[PDB]
């Protein structure tokens, strides 16, 4: 039908190491929420890991968006892959979150992508994290649980999250989900595992604030994905960063192309429900006229026409990860050519070091110039990640736009 706004909207999602239980939790959240609010459509595991290649490889590959709501708020929830080969997808997902749920297996404790996901979430501006310690059904020893909680809290502190403060909820995504299948009307207070999910929803409700959002500034929506809807046309999805978009607005597709192009918005939807108007914070699909899915792509931004100029050259302040943080073992020189990640954008760039700076080492805080091989929507103060050869090598912030 149409999307009726009854309450504030917040974007959350799931991050964490491969197999720790992100997707099972996502499904469990929809089922638990749905028993109290009949507007929530339940999403089973297979409804989320739905792609043939996900079934083939047995992992999440694509970020999925699901919807649920509490009495307090409306949630769009982005479930991200944990597999180390799908970090780019995770980054694009995190780039949409006003808060993240970090899933950590109680049986394994924090693992390399537990660290990498916390790191990267920060670099795309995730303001808050809640921890769901999953698979406690597998762990009898209360000591290991306390140990895992401790390790996770410390790891959050390392990347400037308030680790000693974040909620750490302990439960079983799977056992809650099973209970909801046996009784879809299972209410709060009736089942131990389901109540742990309510504990999570409460923490989300109360710990992740509703962001301050500017609907008056020019429309800007980073594109997270693009697909063709049979009968309708090309849809670009994403979280509106600022401003508003109505059907009939001409917008500009900015970045990743030599030149910017204009198109008319012909539909706006949030979770397959038609919006009058999309506003900042909304996670929407925008139907674009006259463009195919080969003419719009993830990493471009939709913008008010003329409100944004894409850039290629910038100065940056960069931290280069130690190998103990999963970074490089050796240093690099000017001409180093990794991948840079800004919000949903990923693009190859060239490191150009100052005259006199010959080599940058793991663990260095440093400043240099970057030249991207394609123009990209950039702003001063925009954080970014650096990756190369399938690992994260650095964290940076844009300090000066040169060109
Ligand atoms: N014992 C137990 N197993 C669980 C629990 N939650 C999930 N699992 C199991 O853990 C495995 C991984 O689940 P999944 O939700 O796919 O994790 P994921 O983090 O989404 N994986 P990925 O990184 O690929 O997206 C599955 O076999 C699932 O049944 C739990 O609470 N307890
Ligand atoms: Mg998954
Ligand atoms: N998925």
């Amino acid at each position: 039908g149409e999307f009726v706004r009854t309450k504030p909207h917040v974007n959350v999602g799931t991050i964490g190491h491969v197999d720790h239980g992100k997707t099972t939790l996502t499904a469990a959240l929809t089922y638990v929420a749905a028993a109290e609010n009949p507007n929530v459509e339940v999403k089973d595991y297979g409804d989320i890991d739905k792609a043939p290649e996900e079934r083939a490889r047995g992992i999440t590959i694509n970020t999925a968006h699901v919807e649920y709501e509490t009495a307090k708020r409306h949630y769009s929830h982005v479930d991200c892959p944990g597999h180390a080969d799908y970090i780019k997808n995770m980054i694009t997902g995190a780039a949409q979150m006003d808060g993240a749920i970090l899933v950590v297996s109680a049986a394994d404790g924090p693992m390399p992508q537990t660290r990498e996901h916390i790191l990267l979430a920060r670099q795309v501006g995730v303001p808050y994290i809640v921890v769901f310690m999953n698979k406690v059904d597998m762990v009898d020893d209360p000591e290991l649980l306390d140990l895992v909680e401790m390790e996770v809290r410390d790891l959050l502190n390392q990347y400037e999250f308030p680790g000693d403060e974040v909620p750490v909820i302990r439960g079983s995504a799977l056992l809650a989900l099973e209970q909801m299948h046996r009784n879809p009307k299972t209410r709060r207070g009736e089942n131990e595992w389901v109540d742990k999910i309510w504990e999570l929803l409460d923490a989300i409700d109360e710990y992740i604030p509703t962001p301050v959002r500017d609907v008056d500034k020019p429309f800007l929506m980073p594109v997270e994905d693009v697909f063709t809807i049979t009968g309708r046309g090309t849809v670009a999805t994403g979280r509106i960063e600022r401003g508003k978009v109505k059907v009939g607005d001409e917008v500009e597709i900015v970045g990743l192309a030599p030149e910017t192009r204009k198109t008319v918005v012909t539909g706006v939807e949030m979770h397959r429900k038609t919006l009058q108007e999309g506003i900042a914070g909304d996670n929407v699909g925008v139907l674009l006229r006259g463009v195919s899915r080969e003419e719009v792509e993830r990493g471009q931004v939709l913008a008010k026409p003329g409100s944004i100029t894409p850039h290629t050259k910038f100065e940056a302040s960069v931290y280069v990860l130690k190998k103990e943080e999963g970074g490089r073992h050796t240093g690099f020189f000017s001409g180093y050519r990794p991948q840079f990640y800004f919000r949903t954008t990923d693009v190859t760039g060239v490191v150009q070091l100052p005259p006199g700076v010959e080599m940058v080492m793991p663990g260095d805080n440093v400043t240099f110039t970057v030249e991207l091989i394609k123009p990209v929507a950039l702003e001063e103060g925009l954080r970014f990640a650096i990756r190369e050869g399938g690992r994260t090598v650095g964290a940076g912030v844009v300090t000066k736009i040169l060109e």
